[PDB]
């Protein structure tokens, strides 16, 4: 049907039809009488999945042979999404499996949609992690992802009378086709026991012991034959574990619930010691499974040019002191050996500077787990603390700041110092980011070791947010400049050359139309809800969090229902608000957030005076599914954090790729979304950093806002006496003391600011052939931010790799 | 290379090469540069599996195009043993696959020890179901085996200092490639909860909510074209369930732990929650599965015309009142129709009369799991008891016997006593014991319901326990009688008009002879054990308990022993004394007899005046693989329970088809095999069951024998003394003590005719040619004791369906 996906041959097709019905009776056991949805689904994906095998081979094959520097990319998370379709499009097999579906009678599109998300994080550094995957195959690297396989994702949201309910997403129920376990690579994991010291070294003994057992997955490069693994461990008991009879046997759980559940706090640190277990289980076991490799090729001074190991921030921190004690411990090497080869072979991505969100773990917690893990640990910090004192002599409070220890009533190993001290590079992950890195909390680490200190700039796949969710736009921009651009994505600015084409305007305009039809299609048919698809798709997706600022949003949106209701018969653009995102579990504030939310729509929807003006939307059960559908269809991309708080964003970067104009602060990489668009093109607003930190040195004092715009009071008073909760006139009390008395994001001080900038919005989406110049605009420098740019960067600049075009043969 | 294991024509063998290259290339993603022989054997594995889909997808078909009476067998467990060997044996591929695999370099002898046994059952019980599938199979029969996906089978036992030590069995850890995962079918299954009485009927309501998941297995035919499914529930958790967060996820394990691990008790009953639930969640989820595919042909009344449920012992027997609940709450059927479907369709196969093997069921428990099935088990005594007033007026002692309620401290329900009021049909498993329920422990409902009690003489499948076990054997009798006895054991009676034969005697000496060989390499290769394979192999295999008398067997090895020491220079007939079995976990005197048999062999095996003449040796980890090795080597089958208390037995007749001679006690099946053979070609000795009562109303006293019988005398002061056991000398005073003073089973009482007999046995096998002539006699005589005999006099007498030989087209 269109050109960017694929060729579908006559032999090609016929094969996959016969592979389809081979796989339908022999692996499903099913004839077409009985066969359901689902089952072809299975069918298909097993057929594509037998694509991917002879390239797999050959893949490993080949690094066995050439012995490249490997590269780990060690996350506690991996967002990955669906597979069917990445895979198809990865392959170039995507027109043939339409064809070959189509003649069967069956239509792909909805076979699909029966796959279930690969839901294993949180958010943002979830879909990086997965992202990055894509990146290092499409570049040719020997790059392997390596994490924990958690029988249960990121729980399923349900909204019920307009409060989040979680549900757990039980993702492994109909089988995963798109893994191979490995029990045959199951290695043992250590915990508790106790260290002996003898008279060669130290010995950790009296330890429980867990299996690992990896779960291997492909990851397909963008045409050029190359598929790596991505490693996923689960947790399984020895078979004499706890070895009357039947309670030893159901007591083998306490050792598998560490793979068992997903921690869902996004950009929030939570000490629990199944957490700290999860981290060390994933660390043990991919450290012995690189040595391993690493040996079939004594000298480990080699060790640090065949290896790289990237930490997806501190999660992975014990690799740190894990590869010391492996080294000391197990292989004999003398302690500035091994603290030379651990520095050389690690380096630590950064992704917050939100307090809560730092790991700092209870030393209490350490002892009892992990007890020779602290005493490296302590010695590390002992080491790392004589050379601060020795450069700045005297200096007896930086020692303080500076330590791995935190004193306290409870003593904490800061882990963000301990990766500093143990990595060769430390890199933020926009430039804003990481410049604050240098300035604030890391400033100490940074006067000490200046050459230590990178940015990287985030990125996103074209393949997964461009090509796969919005066809349509790809085949429009492929027509032009052809489709060398979905792996050299700084062609885009090719299109600059088409901003006054009457012919492409018309084209660009017409692909979101379609979009926006498409997915307004889709929220009647699974949501019984009706919107006018005329109207400005007004879109803020992401999780629920203080600092991104939904609240901002919903003061916007009751600033319009309020402007309507006081001149009813005055034009206004129509607009649908939706907001969608989890709420972490615990977390009381985001749960009142989406509430409120919900009790807005509840109150707009339904005023006949507003009719379909003004329509206010919660998306249920946001998720990489759902981002590919209504990133797609936006015309409107909020990223409203403080400044100085949104490390980078990544979901930015995908509606800029779509088609959407950004309203933002400028915060994390919205800064250079802006620079590369041009400001005139960006809708910015709001308090910049350094405004920030004028309001905290005066003190921010919500009060003086609330006394001088009248339209914000309004809404306050609307708010505190029940307006849009009648039932429960108190139920927003909590919402309105944080806003009056104890807003560490400074929602009031952003307000007019907003409002008027959301006017200049209104304006432009008047004038349809501008709006869409804008847009061009937009899409046209939108090739910074392909996650290939962000990896050739971490490859030339951290792991001293290459990156390659260039395909093997297939 | 041998006749019976089918025809290696070119076409075949080159496509099941291809067809092994191919999984092992797309299926196990392996090139034969790193395969293992685990990789091999599943690719094997697969390969044949294939050959199953098809015969699979028909016969299914073709049950529901010709709507067969289907019957439905009920156990908790199904003892399967390995699938590989068996499958190619059914299908006629053994040969095909033998070559195909030779010409890749590859042993399939090899790839088959590599598959684990699926152990889902203790012994005999969970052995017979297993038996009992390929029959049913065999003789076209449209059979559904449910049971229970035990995570966790039965235990694999170590020796450990002479003692058992249990670990668990992890069958499962490498997959199972002979099950196809049916979560679409998903039922759910109710527990806890109250009921409600409303106008139209009793509700059970507030019920927690345990999903069953499916799981098939393929059953085929001996060379039928003929699948059966055996349908085996696991246990999930509703996605809701306990729905702080993580502690909520990791609680699902709760419900999931019902289908976690098989209770290891062999004819012994433990009456613990987890159990019961088991026992209702296999039933429930069976149940619902069964009114399914009879609605898919209102009208009940045909329901026992197209549906038998056989119950394999009580443990299924919640399937009466739960069928009871179904029609009466939920269909709406008066009472007294839907009892006259419930017995028109139940039948129950009573396995045992030994009073601590009996389910009795406390109140308080089915009380608070099941309500409302307690109130119906209620019902169906009150209605049961006013029919037996009415037929024995005023016998009042009578309705104390025969009530399902037991009164005591502790008031129970007898399950036995359900299963007879409730089924139309009820069984004991060899002459002799169907004759003790009429006469003892069901004398009462005999009485009442005369019609009800039946003989179905147990029975052992001739596919895995001639054919697949012993090929030399089935080869040499297919030479001269041809193939046809393979599904027609009766055949083999034409193996009389042989016994003279010097060709034949030779052939069958020579047979077993080569399995005594290939047994002892076996021994010497996995255990570093090394035996005289000239000498007699006397062995008793089963599991461990009191009343099968591996004590007795223990008494007269330490007899041979001191008739050694006394005279070292006499000749003796030299044997291997081979003892296996597994104990219960909580059973200590089956424990300590595992370490008396140990303990017996340190001492014999090293005494250098011995020689070679005596070896004890303890066959570690028994079970269905086991059986196949060291029965067909076997002389000697030790088949020695106290007269009464050995149900049938079915290892005593695997015995006699591999050509051993049998010593026994006139108990069980034995009485059947003796009666074939003739009681001149079987070495019986001992107390008949009369013997038994008689010495049962004078009183044992054990003192008397030990008085009068020098012999034994001095092996109970060897024990007491500490001769078996010096660093402990007091080690074995449990066992003198029971044998003294509570020996239930009477051991001392048949020591004396056992020594005897065997001296009986050891005269015979002096002289070979005598002694192969005997066996003859036995293996020409074993036909009776297929279960394709045993199955049709169930099809026949019980489910009132006709079996069939002919072949469903391939
Ligand atoms: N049998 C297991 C199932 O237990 C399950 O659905 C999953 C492993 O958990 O994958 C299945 C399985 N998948 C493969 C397989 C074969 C080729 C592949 C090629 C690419 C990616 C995955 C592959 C998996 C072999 N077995
Ligand atoms: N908020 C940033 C985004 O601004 C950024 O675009 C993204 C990828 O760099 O990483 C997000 C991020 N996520 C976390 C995060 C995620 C899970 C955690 C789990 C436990 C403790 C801390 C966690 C922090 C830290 N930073
Ligand atoms: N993928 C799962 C794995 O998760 C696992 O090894 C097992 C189901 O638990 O069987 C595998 C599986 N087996 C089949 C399959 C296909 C054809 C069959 C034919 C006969 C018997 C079993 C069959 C299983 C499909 N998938
Ligand atoms: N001992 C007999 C054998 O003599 C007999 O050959 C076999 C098959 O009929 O059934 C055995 C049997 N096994 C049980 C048994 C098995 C498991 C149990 C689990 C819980 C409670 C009672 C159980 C009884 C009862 N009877
Ligand atoms: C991209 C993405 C995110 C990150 O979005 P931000 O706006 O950068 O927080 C979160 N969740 C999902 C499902 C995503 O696809
Ligand atoms: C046949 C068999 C049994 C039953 O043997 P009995 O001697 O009848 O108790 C027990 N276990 C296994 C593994 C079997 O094959």
């Amino acid at each position: 049907q269109i050109s960017v996906r694929g060729l579908a041959g006559v032999e090609n097709v016929t094969e996959l039809k016969k592979n389809f019905n081979r796989h339908l009776h022999f692996t499903l056991v099913k004839d077409r009488n009985v066969a359901t949805p689902r089952d072809y689904y299975f069918a298909l994906a097993h057929t594509v999945r037998d694509h991917l095998v002879g390239r797999w081979i050959r893949t490993q094959q080949h690094y066995y042979e050439k012995d490249p520097k490997r590269i780990y990319y060690l996350s506690l998370e991996f967002y990955m999404g669906r597979t069917l379709q990445n895979t198809m499009v990865n392959l170039a097999l995507e027109n043939a499996c339409d064809e070959a579906t189509y003649q069967l009678g069956l239509d792909m599109e909805e076979l699909e949609e029966i796959e279930e998300d690969a839901g294993l994080g949180n958010g943002g550094l979830g879909r990086l992690a997965a992202c990055f995957l894509d990146s290092m195959a499409t570049l040719g690297l020997a790059a392997y992802g390596y994490g924990i396989r958690y029988e249960f994702g990121i729980f399923n949201q349900k909204i019920c009378g307009g409060w989040q309910m979680e549900e757990a997403d039980d993702w492994l129920r109909y089988g995963n086709p798109w893994e191979k376990a490995r029990p045959e690579f199951t290695l043992p994991v250590h915990f508790y026991g106790r260290v002996e010291h003898t008279s060669q070294g130290a010995k950790w003994v009296d330890t429980q012991v867990v299996l690992a057992m990896p779960y291997d997955t492909p990851v397909p490069g963008y045409r050029n034959n190359v598929v790596n693994t991505m490693r996923l461990w689960s947790a399984k008991a020895p078979n004499d574990f706890n070895l009357g009879y039947i309670q030893a046997v159901l007591d083998r759980n306490l050792a598998e619930n560490i793979s068992r559940v997903l921690y869902p706090n996004d950009n929030f640190f939570e000490g629990k010691e199944l957490r700290l277990k999860q981290e060390y289980f994933v660390v043990a076991a991919t450290l012995q499974d690189i040595i391993r490799r690493f040996k079939s090729s004594t000298n480990f001074d080699a060790f640090p040019d065949k290896v790289a190991i990237q930490l997806n921030d501190t999660h992975p921190s014990l690799a740190i002191p894990e590869l010391m004690r492996v080294l000391v411990d197990l292989e004999r090497l003398d302690w500035d050996k091994a603290w030379e080869v651990t520095v050389k072979t690690c380096a630590y991505t950064n992704h917050t500077v939100l307090p809560e969100a730092l790991e700092r773990w209870p030393v209490h917690l350490l002892e009892t787990l992990l007890p020779r893990h602290l005493q490296i640990i302590y010695e590390i910090n002992q080491r790392f603390l004589n050379r601060v004192a020795a450069a700045f002599p005297g200096d007896v409070d930086r020692l303080r700041r500076m330590s791995l220890v935190e004193e306290g009533a409870v003593k904490r190993i800061n882990m963000a110092h301990l990766c500093i001290a143990g990595s060769h590079a430390v890199n933020g992950v926009a430039r804003i980011h990481s410049e604050i890195l240098k300035k604030t909390i890391f400033k100490d680490f940074y006067e000490l070791e200046p050459h230590k200190f990178q940015n990287k700039t985030n990125g996103i796949t074209p393949r997964r947010w461009l090509v796969l969710c919005n066809p349509g736009l790809a085949e429009i921009i492929a027509e032009r400049i052809g489709e060398e651009y979905i792996s050299d994505l700084d062609q885009l600015r090719k299109l600059l050359s088409y901003v006054d084409d009457e012919a492409f305007i018309r084209d660009v305009a017409k692909v979101k139309q379609e979009n926006k039809l498409k997915f307004a299609a889709y929220l009647e048919r699974e949501y019984k809800v009706h919107i006018n698809p005329n109207s400005l798709f007004d879109v803020q997706v992401k999780r629920i969090h203080e600092y991104k600022r939904q609240l901002l949003n919903c003061l916007h949106v009751i600033t319009l229902y309020n402007r309507i209701k006081k001149e009813p018969n005055k034009f206004v653009v129509p607009r649908t608000v939706m907001i969608g995102g989890k709420a972490a579990p615990g977390y009381h504030m985001a749960k009142m957030i989406i509430k409120l939310i919900t009790a807005i729509g509840d109150v707009v929807n339904h005023d006949p005076v507003v009719g379909d003006r003004l329509r206010v939307i919660f998306l249920e059960n946001y998720r990489v599914s759902l981002a590919e559908k209504v990133i797609p269809a936006a015309d409107l991309s909020e990223q409203i954090s403080t400044a100085g708080t949104e490390a980078s964003g990544t979901g930015n970067m995908k509606f800029m790729l779509n088609g959407a104009l950004t309203i933002g602060t400028m915060d994390g990489a919205n800064v250079e979304m802006a620079e590369e668009a041009g400001e005139e093109n960006f809708f910015i607003f709001g308090m910049r950093v350094e405004d920030v930190d004028r309001l905290d040195q005066r003190g921010y004092n919500a009060q003086e806002y609330y006394d001088r715009i009248p339209e914000l009071r309004q809404i306050i008073e609307q708010l505190s006496s029940g307006f849009f909760s009648p039932k429960q006139p108190d139920l927003f009390k909590d919402i309105v003391n944080m806003l009056m008395h104890h807003d560490r994001f400074k929602v009031f001080a952003d307000y007019e600011e907003y409002v008027k900038c959301q006017e200049r919005v209104s304006a432009l989406y008047k004038n349809p052939r501008e709006w869409t110049r804008m847009v061009i605009r937009n899409i046209a420098t939108s090739g910074k931010f392909s996650s290939d740019r962000t990896i050739a960067q971490y490859a030339r600049e951290i792991w001293g790799v290459e990156p390659s075009r260039q395909r093997l043969p297939a």
